[PDB]
């Protein structure tokens, strides 16, 4: 069966394979490796105990055999003997012995098209970036829209920010319908690894300062990337994040100028219908009078607070909740599952 | 002086005197009575001491002159005798002998035309309302902006709230030069007192929920006033609030369609402008890239973030912030001030 | 199969009735009634959405009959038929009517004998009061300690609370081991529903302070329960409490003189051999790094961290967490169990 | 006058130069050099700009003279005229062209003996270890306890840690007193800069874990110092530190066991009085119900809170604040203007 390895066993990687075993369905495939720069104790605990997500629900046994290190992992009726591996630069790695069909960069380090294909180079067929491109990519993919539109000879995918795939769908949908003149994409977000504790030294002078204490207003890669995905949205949609001091889950504020007349109705409506029909799989709509921890832990690239749309005149607002690591997990699964087709 | 007294020790009431003695120019008018349902010590107590804006910088000692208590309040070069009250109806409430020019009424809980006018029964020459019209002002004002609009004639009057003091003026000043055809505004809100520190029985179900480690989006009332204040933007803006887990300090982010060419640098270029011509007494606007802690005890009424300006085709976003509880409390007084012909 | 009522549907309260559905264990009797001030549909929102433990796994169906609510509720292949209540005074209640068997007594507002006596007259066959007592009670039990120290005739009884549930082991295994001469305990809890927001009136000025920002030194009426529980031990024993801004899980810190030879092996085995046979059932002992979170949602009445335990002389120094509301809130079903004509 | 520099401008080295002008003494020394690896830009900023203390009140204008970097800093009816170094290697740093008396160590990367010693290779006249020593040092220091015994062989100084002088004045203190046959110490701390913002690999796994969300039980240098300034109190006192989602001001737990009669009053009596003689510069005490954020931006070494100490037969407890950053930084201003002439 298709063959899967990570690396990077950060809170990704980690939520990835927590996810594996959690998933409702089990995937065909199957993650056999696991690559990162700490010892394995280190991760494992990790894995098992998490401030967001909780004790992982299984067994997590250590076994060296021969020289090599292995994690059998047991959990919801569910087995993965996980190879582990600490080499620093991918380009030695060997993908190429274990049979990785797909390398799952996590990483953040090597975004880059060139320290993507260290991987391949490595032996490894298939790399998916799991964040937003830096430079070039064979194909943007946001599991729900494009995952159809992965030419076999692709090799250097991204699969873009947890942000992006809540704004593309939206996006999508709405254009598709309404027409979108011009957009703008408020984002409130749960804090995130790269803010400082206390005031420290930081290139973002913004995310410098005591993620606990401050809102925070900055910037978000996700949308160069949705311009990757819709390249003609390119000078009409623009936005920014801004930094809460909740541990887990965001929410999108997308402004927009509907072409169509729009009313508040139709464009619930809309992606009422769209979640239940195109988009079934990764979205989900709710009236009902929920906050973000609600949706800790949510499988959905989006979920759209209904009772939230506004609408005056030409302009419109609506909002969508979603769990920022958990979503986005769930979508670089669902997207290897795409492959074997 | 003219005299002055406030029906409703609370959160805003004691920031008001707080800034009796920290304003750099001293006021024309003593504050004479306070009013509360809890006890004196209970009261001193937290003006002494105060989470958000440290200690009271001066001494309280507690008098009981006749059958009367009295505070004895030495700040900064000033002192002011205060007498406490304890009556729950402001009807009773002694302004008749007090000789009461002007109330401020900051309980919440008697916001009607109707309610209002009690103090006045009392004897009070003059009440203002801290919040937003419940029914029926003579008068709804924005220091800066109409405050001039108060006749001789006019009783109850509305300071409306912190959000209103700081969504109008970026609207008149915006409006003007440029012209909204509409615009929606999402406030970004520190926790507030109304809120539950866990998860409570609540007539609101969103504010019920722990404060502070949860985004609540929620209703602003700085609509239904900015209405009454400017009538010629009815149904041109709505909008809605979002709590986050900071103690204070907010953010306005205000997204309008315009009636005109529109540069990011043209709008930053006029809201300066506008700071320093037309409202530099409640206004200001910064390049640097600063967070919410940095504006705590800021009495403007706004700061405008000129980095956080965006603009796509006609469609543009701007981005305020203000100290909520202090950026309204010197406008309080500003007002009372404004009232010596 | 007893009946069991619940007056007060907050956190504590609430937690019981979600412990019944989401233990392995199956109790022999049955919720069959609640009562609150609030209005059914907004206790089954929260019933169902907790910021802290999540989303209930279950249906939840409102039944609207001529006069008379119920609530039937399905998870964990169980199901309650349970009637909903609006009655503040807990004499007029009909306890009477549904034949109750047992209340818990779940407000914190009915902790004297007399005003516990309202649920007797009420019908009630017999009361327990969910906190610590306030005056008389015909016990006051610790489960896993003297659960079996109730009389038959013993109607009103107290549960203490859950820092007195951990305590007292505690205290008990090491006294009957290595005897305690004096010791003190300071408890650091997660914040509870008492604090406030911001900075409000409020009798305790210590709990009037802005609960999320806040080390808040207090008081703990744990030690006036545990001499309650354990005579001999009065006079030897003190403490007191410190709420820090985490949402639950808390950690008590016990420092004693031993009135014999002590060595951090000999006080954690000894503490090891009673999580693994006398004390098993409510205690557990861990080798591991941990931090609170982890234990969110533990049913243990304590958990020792063996790796915290100290020891200078005479004096030593061991440390537990615990989870504030579950672990409380088993503890309750336990008890009612143990009630077996 | 003697001429201060600061290797490592961090959170203690920055409020060090900030308390240098807040000061209402003008100390007999100026600060001439700072140096970090980090670019002048965001040391500016963060020296500016502060989440915990708010905005430094004054104006920094960086001058570039020749090839040489300086800060012009005006504040409080004063100026200092600094250099800016970009010198990593301590043993390159220009102290000797500089004539500098004292180095300031806060990169808390040379602790060492060794290490330290690089700075006087680099033509410093006397080091101070801003943190406990690491293997040995040629003397601890506490100020306001043994500031006095300071030899012009002392070339390498250790400062200690903030809580260190708040745990010494207390102890020595006490056993001059009551005697302590044992003492255990707890501490609860506000953040500190190495947490993890979310769940991360670190070397320790209880620092690795969110820093806004957890209790973290964890370790103390504060007894390893207190021994190489009280050698007798080896054996005889142990303890450790707790961290909580606080920005500042932290608080410790002594419990000790006395060698002479105590009651709760008589110790208070004398805390009182060694405020008021000798302890009188460091340290103060209050009667008042406080909390953390009350003492923010205090610089006494300690206070201790009087309504929290307790006494059951020989075993009593006491509970001071300390602000953890502030307190500490002017300890290091007062040991700089103890070795003048
Ligand atoms: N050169 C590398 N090769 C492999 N894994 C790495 C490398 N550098 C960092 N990592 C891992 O990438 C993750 C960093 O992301 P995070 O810990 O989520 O902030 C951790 O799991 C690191 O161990
Ligand atoms: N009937 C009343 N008359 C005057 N002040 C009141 C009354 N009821 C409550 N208050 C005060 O109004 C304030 C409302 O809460 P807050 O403004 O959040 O502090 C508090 O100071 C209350 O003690
Ligand atoms: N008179 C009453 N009778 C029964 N339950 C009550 C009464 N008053 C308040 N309660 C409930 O008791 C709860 C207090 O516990 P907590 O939720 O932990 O603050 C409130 O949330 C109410 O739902
Ligand atoms: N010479 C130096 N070598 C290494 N780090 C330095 C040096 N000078 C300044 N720093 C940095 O200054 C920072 C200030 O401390 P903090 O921000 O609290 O970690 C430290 O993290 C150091 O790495």
């Amino acid at each position: 069966m298709q063959r899967i390895a990570i690396n990077g066993f950060g809170r990704i990687g980690r939520n990835v394979l927590r996810a594996w075993f959690e998933s409702p369905k089990q995937f065909h495939f199957e993650i056999v490796a696991i690559n990162d720069i700490a010892d394995v104790h280190t991760l494992v605990h990790l894995f098992k105990y998490d401030s967001t997500h909780g004790r992982f629900n299984g067994k997590v046994d250590i076994t060296i055999e021969n020289e090599k290190i292995y994690l059998n992992i047991q959990s919801n009726q569910r087995l993965l003997k996980v190879e582990v591996l600490q080499q620093k630069q991918p380009e030695l790695l060997p993908w190429a012995s274990l049979k990785i069909d797909v390398v799952l960069e996590c990483t953040g380090l090597f975004r880059s098209h060139a320290d993507a294909t260290r991987h391949l180079e490595a032996g490894a067929k298939r790399v998916i970036i799991g964040a937003a491109p830096f430079d070039h990519v064979d194909a943007a993919i946001v599991y729900g829209v494009n995952h159809a539109d992965v030419k076999a000879t692709d090799q250097i995918i991204s699969s873009v920010s947890c942000t992006t795939q809540a704004l593309v769908p939206l996006v999508k949908i709405i254009d598709d319908a309404f027409g979108i003149e011009t957009a703008l994409m408020t984002e409130i977000h749960a804090v995130t690894a790269d803010q400082s504790v206390l005031d420290h030294a930081h290139r973002d002078l913004r995310r410098a300062r005591a993620s606990g204490q401050n809102i925070i207003p900055t910037t978000s890669s996700a949308l160069g990337a949705l311009k990757r995905v819709m390249p003609k949205m390119e000078d009409r949609i623009d936005g920014y994040s801004i930094r809460v001091p909740t541990i887990n889950v965001a929410a999108i504020d997308l402004t927009f100028i509907a072409q169509s007349p729009i009313t508040v109705h139709h464009i619930n409506e809309l992606l009422i219908k769209a979640s239940q029909t195109d988009y079934a799989e990764i979205m989900a709509v709710t009236d009902e009078p929920l906050v973000s921890s609600d949706f800790n832990h949510s499988p959905y690239s989006l979920i759209v607070d209904l009772t939230q749309t506004m609408v005056v005149g030409h302009q419109a607002k609506v909002f969508a909740w979603y769990d920022n690591e958990w979503g986005y997990a769930n979508r670089l699964l669902d997207l290897c599952d795409s492959f074997k087709s």
